[PDB]
């Protein structure tokens, strides 16, 4: 034989679990940074507790299947590798193994120690003419008896599913078979199946029936992507609800654990929720705060002295995990939030149109705006005539000062741009507006003037039917003013607007267009790709933590008594309304050109530097998302053409022709008929989807995301619901509009404690943990043994370094007024790198928060 030195890296559970780690948690990565001796529990490892089993890559047994060594246990401890970093540990392990055996290629792994640990890699030496063989883990043990065949992991290299080594074929199609499951069974937390349900698991008709939700996905009216198959039981009320969990399950391994408390950031969300929400309702049910604000002074001490609390209440709140580090206190009272971005320089700038329109551009929902086509503007709805009979805006409505074209040429010279917040409310309007909510379904028309910059032109507030539901809109048009109440009511006006748009950037620009969607393919991809598949390593660190904060946005966020319906506009109608929008979500307009060129704000141009000419210049989402996204197609290019020889070798792929199927047919199972989807016949196809993918998980997520707290941890800038109509004429509302307009806005928009509730959120919302992984060339370990992918993956990096610089650049840029406007605040929402906290920059890899 010979002796094949084996080292294998692990991490404790205790140094990875939120219970364990609460009392580690101010600068970590260290600690005399855990080498495994003097705390030691390592011998625990050593004896009989822990055996591998190398699995032979080019000598198989009598029916087709690699060589088994000899089950080994861990020998020895190594105090120490020059690799070794914070919370590992390293075992030494010596495997008999000899010519005749050939080369191993993956292991089994058997835990008999009770308590589960995190598996981190392999690496063998010391064979004979060949190189050192690494393994990459990354995944929790748990007790060898609790299995049913064990956990087996191949090396480093990447094999298109001709499956290579035969000797290895089949235990590569048996680990893709137990990722499927089998589609029945309650799953357990230990488990790792993936399999896909609908949303029929957020109301609670066991409480009632004003709790019950409607199932959301495989119907027509509500068709919606597909989540992680947890298969409770059914609820009493309902057999096609699933009843409620405190826990919900997604595949071990979904769950990120971290080594800093403080980067448990779902946990910090979850107990948003369940322990500081009925805390904080307790002392508004109760007296020691007025229930409302009275000034604009008074939303600004939220950032100064704080809210006053009593001791108790404060003192249960204090101490709890997570919650301690990203709230402040003073002493043993106050309730304090971090001053946001949007109010560091000026404090009332937020208020000017400037600024309003900017924030179209540049703000945490830059994606909506459109160029107008023609006019006025039109619905989308069937047939009511507002829709039959468009917008109630007119041509002597806009002709201010700037100017003076008539409204055929500005549209003709691509000037007139338009918001439209019109037609998903509608439908549900009499509905809202019949609850505590009041509000308008609104439409803005915006104007590019000379200086390159935007100004809103005209306000519609519409209503729905006096009397009817034929016979279309009632609606009111509102115009810019600088002075007297009808500044106020201007002021008013946009509010209305904001709160149309914050709703839809929560549910829809944020909630479906990026978390939901993109479940389905992480599901796909880890049923059907094999860990060894080349397009499986190109799209996993895309997909950190995404089925984690969205099992958590199930339980906490988005279900019926939850955050999302007590903080916005749509109410208890919120999620139903964002799948009446998926009705019109299309796969390959989420790409930004494509995005860009559907909404009329660019045109093609092959002259232009990404082929695409930008109606106006200074867009800077558009402008900065364009080299990321390109950066992003080029590498994925790169990859794909590297390992494809022709469109044939990937139309004979099984494992990503099945992936792909079932991705179309049960995944986004309610658009399987739609002709868009791409094929997957051709290498450009591939490229195109993948592109997709990763820039929905990464880039279009953190623009969508990271700026929730700096624009709108000011409740002001962007309320969240609107509960009072327009004052109208010879009111005493009006007349109030007219002696005190901060109280006047403020009875119109989020109350007081839904705004402590929606800060609290979007201030977890808007961090980055501290082990936050970035599309910045990163990874997390050594993920190929291929140098070609390797060096590729280097140029990507090197790339999105050199974006990084020019985007720095454009923020020091006299002319480019949308980069920071009045409010004098530089878009740095796309830099790719960041350092840690409420910081408005750093393009995670993945869906992570
Ligand atoms: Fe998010």
């Amino acid at each position: 034989g010979h002796k094949i030195k084996g080292t294998v890296v692990l991490m404790r559970k205790n140094v990875l679990d939120v219970n364990s780690v609460t009392s580690v948690g101010g600068i970590i990565g260290q600690g005399l940074d855990l080498v495994g001796s003097t705390l030691d529990t390592l011998t625990a490892f050593l004896g009989r507790s822990v055996s591998l089993q190398l699995i032979s890559a080019t000598k198989a047994d009598a029916n087709g299947k690699g060589k088994l060594g000899k089950a080994t246990f861990l020998e020895g401890i190594i105090t120490s590798l020059p690799t070794l970093g914070a919370g590992q540990s390293a075992f030494k392990i010596n495997f008999e193994w000899d010519d005749g055996s050939g080369i191993p290629g993956a292991f089994y792994i058997k835990n008999f120690m009770q308590t589960e640990f995190f598996l981190v890699s392999l690496t063998l030496e010391d064979i004979p003419n060949h190189g050192s063989i690494h393994f990459v883990c990354n995944s929790w043990i748990y007790n060898a008896k609790l299995f049913k065949s064990d956990r087996i992991f191949f090396a480093n290299q990447t094999y298109l599913p001709s499956e290579t080594p035969a000797p290895l074929v089949k235990y590569r199609e048996e680990e893709l078979h137990n990722l499927r499951g089998d589609g029945t069974g309650e799953r357990k937390e230990w488990e790792r199946i993936y399999d896909y349900d609908v949303y029929n698991d957020l109301g609670d008709p066991d409480k009632g029936e004003n709790h019950a939700r409607p199932v959301l996905g495989g119907n027509d009216t509500f068709p919606y992507p597909r989540r992680g198959r947890t298969g409770r039981k059914p609820t009493r009320k309902d057999p096609n609800s699933e009843s409620r969990s405190n826990d919900v399950y997604l595949p071990r391994d979904e769950a990120f654990g971290h080594l800093k408390s403080s980067d448990f950031l779902t946990y910090g969300l979850k107990s948003v929720s369940q322990n500081v929400l009925p805390l904080l309702q307790s002392a508004f049910d109760l007296n020691f705060t007025p229930r409302e604000f009275d000034s604009f002074d008074e939303v600004h001490g939220l950032y100064s002295g704080g809210i006053k609390l009593p001791t108790d209440i404060i003192s249960k709140i204090s101490p709890l995990p997570v919650l301690k580090e990203i709230f402040r206190t003073d002493g043993e009272q106050a309730l304090k939030f971090p001053p946001p971005k949007v109010i560091q320089v000026s404090k009332s700038a937020w208020m000017t149109d400037e600024e309003f329109a900017r924030e179209m551009l540049a703000g945490v929902n830059p994606n909506l705006i459109r160029c107008l086509k023609d006019f006025p503007p039109r619905s989308k709805l069937d047939s009511q005539v507002y829709g039959d009979h468009t917008s109630q805006i007119t041509k002597e409505h806009l002709e201010p000062n700037l100017e003076g074209l008539t409204v055929d040429e500005a549209i003709q010279n691509k000037r007139l741009f338009l918001l439209d917040h019109h037609d998903p409310i509608m439908p549900y309007l009499r509905r809202i507006n019949a609850t505590s909510t009041k509000a308008y379904a609104t439409r803005t028309i915006l104007f590019l003037k000379n200086d390159g910059t935007l100004r809103p032109l005209a306000i519609e507030l519409s209503l729905p039917h006096p009397q009817g539901d034929q016979s279309g809109a009632f609606s009111q048009v509102f115009l810019p003013a600088d002075e007297g109440v009808e500044s106020s009511i201007w002021l008013l006006a946009k509010a209305y607007v904001v709160v149309n748009d914050s709703c839809y950037h929560q549910l829809v620009s944020h909630w479906l267009n990026t978390h939901a969607v993109v479940e389905p393919f992480i599901i796909a991809t880890n049923r059907h790709l094999s860990v060894v598949h080349p397009i499986y390593k190109l799209l996993h660190p895309h997909y950190r933590d995404t089925m984690n904060i969205n099992g958590l946005a199930r339980l906490s966020l988005v279900n019926d008594g939850g955050v999302i319906e007590q903080t916005f506009l749509w109410g208890r109608y919120s999620v139903e309304m964002s799948a009446v929008v998926y009705k019109d979500w299309v796969f390959t307009d989420q790409a930004l050109p494509a995005d860009l060129i559907k909404r009329g704000m660019a045109i093609e141009d092959p002259s232009c530097p990404h082929g695409i000419r930008l109606v106006i210049e200074d867009y800077p989402y558009t402008v900065d998302g364009l080299e990321i996204w390109d950066a992003i197609k080029t590498w994925v290019h790169e990859y794909v053409f590297l390992y494809y020889k022709s469109d044939d070798t990937l139309r004979e792929d099984p494992e990503l022709q099945a992936c792909w199927k079932e991705l179309v047919e049960v995944g986004h199972g309610d658009k399987k008929n739609e002709p868009w989807w791409p094929k997957m016949q051709t290498r450009e196809e591939l490229v195109e989807a993948c592109a997709i993918i990763i820039w929905t998980a990464s880039a279009l997520h953190a623009a969508v995301n990271f700026g929730q707290y700096p624009y709108g941890g000011l409740i002001l800038n962007r309320p969240t619901l609107s509960r009072r109509f327009m004052p109208e004429k010879g009111s005493a509302e009006y007349e109030e509009l007219r002696k005190n307009p901060q109280k006047a806005y403020l009875k119109t928009i989020t109350p007081k404690f839904q705004t402590l509730i929606d800060l609290s959120v979007i201030e977890i919302l808007s961090r980055h943990a501290s082990d936050e992984v970035y599309l910045g060339e990163r990874d997390n370990p050594n993920w190929t043994s291929d140098t070609r992918a390797l060096e590729a993956f280097k140029r990507f990096g090197n790339k999105l370094a050199q974006i990084e610089n020019k985007l720095s650049e454009r923020n020091n840029d006299e002319k480019l007024r949308n980069r920071c406007g009045p409010v004098q605040m530089p878009y740095t929402l796309l830099l790719p790198s960041s350092k840690e906290g409420l910081t408005f920059r750093g393009i995670p890899n993945s869906i992570s928060i």
